[PDB]
């Protein structure tokens, strides 16, 4: 033991952790890999999303490069702060914080050639951007871009590990989610140009497809059941004024009190969703029911005949016009 | 006092806590205990739960090896982060947190021939999947893995404590929980081959029963009474149409309105929950027996003989269907 | 003031606060004394309550001991950190933390004898089970429990004061709670064995009763007078079918609505409270003012002077049996 | 800039920021500004306000004074820690915190005579019990109570500053509140006798008055046109049983359902608010024009001639007794 | 490297960052520049907004002129802390922080001339007032300003760039919200005196325009929808009593019901809200349209030929009026 804590010595013994590697020599090349251990909630309201990961960087420092029996060192975080590491910030993040218990989980490897290893465990809250038109039957893509904040390309270039460790690796335990799932999982690389020079920024793209399942049993089914129900008045007496007037009336108050609950767990964007008009028909098959007594009833006293065809016509056309509604709605935002 | 100042001097003098206990010489065998002193509240919604812990850990590190006339050191963290320590981290964790009040709550004892003992206290969210097809007669398993987060498992073991203290011991106060009960814990020990080498990984199964009272209280009974509400319109006239369709129809509005709020408060998954079938079934009860008056209406005018049998017997089929689906639902998923 | 520097100097010299006063030699005594400064807020569904003290311990330091013109030194939290002080944890806590600003209060002063005053402000969110059976006239007790996280009692032991300074105190300015009122305080200690020797922990309960006000204008006051809106039925026309059809049901959907909305304010627990018994009776009276009038419908054709007998009775009986009920119910738990 | 690193050296040179200005000779009196930036939130249901001030304190310390070319010393923070500061503290207080961007936020002047100006910028949350009675014709009145946590009496002592700079200053932006309007502001100055010692605390109190805009709009005008929706009733047919025993039943569902509603917005606390009058007149406006009725169909058989006096003396009857309530009403409360 | 060490070493040597740059001879000028990477969300009712911004600062400190064969130093936050830089605060400020992951987010640059580039990353909630009286036809504007805490325009001024990069610069992707627009920005400067010297703060002021498709979705539309559901009972039968009475009432209570609904998502203003007028005024027409039949009913008996004028000339009338209505509304606010 005591051979190792001299080779430590002796290394940091005039370490100016300031200055990058190869300053003044060569670009500091960064292999950067990841393992996603969770993927965290989504929120389309806010337009994020958190995940949980082991963020893992290996780059090249000569003046660590040492000579000894072990081939590796082992060591802490009480030695990754004591040397120099890429300042890696992730530009879309919003907030961020690593791991501490039970001490700060980075992870520091030194080999001898001046391999360095340098991984920690990451729950980040980034940006993700959604065009909710097709919402609930929806399919978004989260990003997640990461680079160097001080070091531009001239100073430090960023990229992806190659064939022996897997880009972006993600858990099935943790990648599970109420309402929507992972598709898969996207590496890339680009260079932008910021007015403090230009930087090369890592993207990893989430995909998303909605999971339907929770709005069906919230919203898609209870106003079924209640476009049926305002169906039901074309069967009653149409001379009883006030049984259909009451029926009419209450059944546009339970879509009404139905489509009021529906908004409240939908998210607040400020144009049409695909369920906002699954609602607004099922309230205008619900309104037509009614305006369709008051006519028959405005015909009952001049002109019963063509008020009782008109109920008794109404008993096919409309079933049959909100069945082919969802024969066309279905079978357009299902694909 | 002062010949315990020269032994601490004497011991940490010249000590590296950079590296670990016996590199390159001996393996770090670590025999970790747990005390759960609170099990914090579960979430089915968010699929985690928070756990209170008293995590104990102890190793031999030969570098602490002491003579003097005491048998052990008791001290504070002031020593514990001069010396090294297993940087053990949780890898289901979500957030966590070791209490600081008065000073960092950790505890260390050092024996002559240099075992150490290591504990401190946590507030940890885990991660919980759960299955929630059979909810509210649910049944989870929470688990809890820790492990070494920069130490492979040829550099560093975990055990559990054997026979002096058990592995995982629960206090009766905390583990109350409002709406889960802890059955009991489980203990074991695996190896999981990672892109940075084979770890030991800690597991620590919580196994939760939920209680049902409150949803029995909020839902089950309420929909009763209203499909209840439902079968008294067989028993009221049938020439009164507007009787019998105001009664109808604002059995619906009440039974929709119940159904509303009994949504916000259950979990919001994307699947078909027990619960919501038992909603589905009443629901189903009370637009059946609206329905079951729009036929005797239909057939009043022609044929009123045939019409009464259907509202006659449907005073007794009704609440015998019901009566009898009861009976299979709570035979079914109370197993 | 050159005269206080040097004596500080000449204790802190040499002064290793690693180890407790006494090591090997004496059990250090600590008197601990509490000042409720505010009484933070009770949670009955998360089972918590929230406290603001100044919690102030007294032990003597012989190392501390010195001779000087002054008979105590006032010093402040830079003095505190370099000396030894108890690591005092609370053993029920869940989240706590000690105030800050301006500097970290904490209060250091020191005797020629050597004896030590060390307080401090803190905010500390603990444990509070409760039986709300009788909820909301309940009465509930919340501990507080602390002591030493490292030292057992063979090293360190814990006093409550005792005549001099009152163990406990709390400010009625504090002490103001919107659903609870503070009863009192009490004060004791104990022993604990646990599996790193035997502590003694020192527990603080305070003893709430809970104000019904809130909900007496909340939810009893509108059950009684929707209960009372079902009893206007009787005194209705009996053989206007409509008109009674929906008073009935509508008052069931009114009773219906009210107890949903209770519903969501009150504790989530998973057994029965006193308060849903008085739904749950208010919801029979209104269930039954419906169901007596189905009856009166069902003998209107061929037993008209039974169903009137049944009509104007239950205009007396219903209101004697809600009123008689009242006066049980309160007179029950009331006591 | 030489000069004044040999300035600040000779200072700092075996100062002892351990022991306050003048111990053992004199007591340190600090004049302490203050300027509210912002009024945070206020919360009548947690009985708290937040608070954003620059608080500067003044005091003389000897060993701070200098000679040389410059009058003044402007400092940052990264003197301000290196020399004695008052251990001020809000005793109010329930959390507060001080602004760390771009750094801590504190400013540092010496004088050549020694005196100080320590200025820092703070958040606070501090607590403010209120009597809502009278709610939402409210006034309340908030303090800030805050003094030294170690030094008593004999070796602090705090006064406002007077004359030139005022005590308090509050910026018209940040005075801005949704709910409520700053009347005003007070300062003082209080001794308390402690178990510690006697304290000088420092009181200022914020006078507020509410604002009842938004009452109006949410809870008093539908509640106005829900009990004249109830008066329509006297002027529809008496005979009329049904029309007037839906829309009587459904306007006290009507009055129920706003009640509720209102009631969710309104702070939780144990005794009658002025709206809780408010909303209680309402509702017996409402439920007894449902009684009227009841009455008017009770008479309508035997004694007709009686029950259309009530019906039509009703209709100029009610509407002048509310009518006059809400004079009443108002002319109490607003004065 | 090693080159660097020494040169940083001999800035660094003697460096006292307590002083700033130029002190007694110059005032140090800040060139602060920004860039926009997200406009966080938007508060109404907190009357606050979030940003994420890249803030740089460059000034000139003559101590840190050096002369080698690089240009530029190229650091870390590891240098940044050890040098002098103005403490920057943002005066409209409630909750900031600069993130830290992986390293804090700091990047230093020195150039020959003594030239420094000082900029971070900072999340930053500040205040936004907003006079919502055309919402949610409303225009905001939230300004963000900034300055130098503890040194006067005499010791510090700041300016905007120059030319070189763009004072406010905003990223495509982050400025995008749900409910507002970002129309542009505006940056100046401007003095204030204060009790501690006379400072400059500079302002950026951030153009909103709110969206109005999410308030059209959730209450324009409802609400129209149920005004025309009132205008329905002018067609059906006058002298069915129960039939326009029951459909009088309810469509007053669905209305009734809606404005709550529409109340809890918009801010809680103690104003007149364009909104709350058009919800205002449909409750009048639905109001009226009952008020409509009581009158025709009143006139039903004696003079049956004016309440049939009344009925038909109000299926004309009321739907022209609330046309007219809408065209007013629409015109005035849209402008
Ligand atoms: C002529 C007739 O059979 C009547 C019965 C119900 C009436 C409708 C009710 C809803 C609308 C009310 C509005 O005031 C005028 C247009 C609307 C659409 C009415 C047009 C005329 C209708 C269809
Ligand atoms: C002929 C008859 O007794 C009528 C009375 C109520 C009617 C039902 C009401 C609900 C549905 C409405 C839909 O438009 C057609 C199918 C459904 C299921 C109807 C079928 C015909 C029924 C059963
Ligand atoms: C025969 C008679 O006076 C009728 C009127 C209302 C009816 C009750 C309505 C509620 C229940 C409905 C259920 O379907 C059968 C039992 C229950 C309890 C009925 C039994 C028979 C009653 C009491
Ligand atoms: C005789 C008469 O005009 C009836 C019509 C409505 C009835 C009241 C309804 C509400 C109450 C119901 C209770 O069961 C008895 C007392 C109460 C207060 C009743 C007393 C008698 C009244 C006033
Ligand atoms: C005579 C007549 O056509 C009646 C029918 C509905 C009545 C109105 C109902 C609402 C109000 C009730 C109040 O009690 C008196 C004024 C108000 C405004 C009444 C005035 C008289 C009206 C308009
Ligand atoms: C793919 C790159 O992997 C990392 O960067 C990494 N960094 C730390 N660890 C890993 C591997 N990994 C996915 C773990 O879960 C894990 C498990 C352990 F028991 C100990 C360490 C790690
Ligand atoms: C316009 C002012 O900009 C800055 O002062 C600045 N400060 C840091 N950075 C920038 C440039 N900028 C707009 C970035 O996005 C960026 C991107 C990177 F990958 C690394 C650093 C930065
Ligand atoms: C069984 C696991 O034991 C620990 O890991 C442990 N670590 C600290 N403590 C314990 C023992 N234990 C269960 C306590 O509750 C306790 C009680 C005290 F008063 C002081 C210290 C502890
Ligand atoms: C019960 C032990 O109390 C303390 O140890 C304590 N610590 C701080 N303070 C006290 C005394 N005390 C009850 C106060 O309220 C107070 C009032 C002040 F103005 C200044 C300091 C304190
Ligand atoms: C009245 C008490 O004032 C202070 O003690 C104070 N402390 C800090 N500052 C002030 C003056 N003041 C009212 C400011 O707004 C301000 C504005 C600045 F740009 C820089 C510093 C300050
Ligand atoms: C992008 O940046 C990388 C950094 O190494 C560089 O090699 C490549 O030539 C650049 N290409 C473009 C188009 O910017
Ligand atoms: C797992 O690892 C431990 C390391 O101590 C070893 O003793 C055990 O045999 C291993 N078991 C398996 C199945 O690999
Ligand atoms: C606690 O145990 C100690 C011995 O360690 C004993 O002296 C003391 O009296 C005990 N206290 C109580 C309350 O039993
Ligand atoms: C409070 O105490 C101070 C001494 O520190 C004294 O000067 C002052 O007069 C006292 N106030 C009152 C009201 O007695
Ligand atoms: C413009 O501003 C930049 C800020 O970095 C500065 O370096 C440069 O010298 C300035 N030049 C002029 C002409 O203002
Ligand atoms: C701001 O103050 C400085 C102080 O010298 C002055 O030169 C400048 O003209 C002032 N600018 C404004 C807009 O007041």
């Amino acid at each position: 033991i005591t051979i190792f804590t001299r080779i430590l010595d002796g290394l940091l013994d005039g370490y100016d952790n300031r200055l990058r590697p190869g300053l003044g020599e060569r670009i500091t090349q960064v292999r950067t890999d990841m393992y996603v251990n969770s993927f965290g909630p989504v929120s389309d309201t806010e337009m994020e999303y958190t995940i949980d990961i082991f963020f893992a960087q290996t780059w090249k420092d000569e003046r660590l490069r040492f000579k000894g029996p072990m081939q590796r060192l082992p060591l802490d975080n009480r030695v990754a702060d004591q040397i120099w590491t890429p300042d890696t910030f992730f530009h879309n993040d919003k907030k961020s914080f690593a791991h501490g218990m039970t001490t700060p989980n980075k992870m520091l490897r030194i080999w001898n050639d001046g391999r360095v290893l340098y991984t920690m465990r990451l729950t980040i809250s980034a940006e993700c951007p959604m065009d909710l038109e097709d919402f609930p039957m929806d399919e978004q893509n989260c990003p997640l871009k990461f680079g160097s904040y001080a070091y531009p390309n001239s100073e430090v270039v960023y990229v992806w590990t190659n064939g022996s460790t897997k880009s972006v690796v993600v858990a099935e335990d943790g990648s599970r989610l109420n309402q929507y799932h992972l598709m898969g999982q996207t590496v890339g690389t680009e260079n932008i140009s910021t007015s403090t020079g230009e930087y090369t920024i890592m993207t990893a793209h989430f995909h998303l497809k909605r999971k339907i399942g929770y709005f069906v049993i919230q919203t898609y089914l209870p106003c079924i059941m209640t476009v049926i129900l305002s169906q039901v008045s074309f069967w009653l007496n149409r001379e009883s004024v006030p049984a259909r007037t009451v029926f009419g009336v209450t059944t546009v108050l339970t879509m009404t009190t139905l489509s009021i609950s529906a908004r409240n767990s939908l998210p607040k964007v400020a144009y049409a969703t695909a369920m906002d008009w699954f609602i607004a028909v099922c309230y205008a098959f619900v309104f037509s029911a009614l305006i369709e007594f008051a006519t028959v009833n405005y015909f009952t006293k001049s002109q019963p005949a063509r008020a009782a065809k008109i109920d008794k016509m109404s008993r096919i056309v409309f079933p049959i016009l909100f069945g082919t509604f969802n024969l066309v709605y279905w079978a357009t935002y299902l694909n």
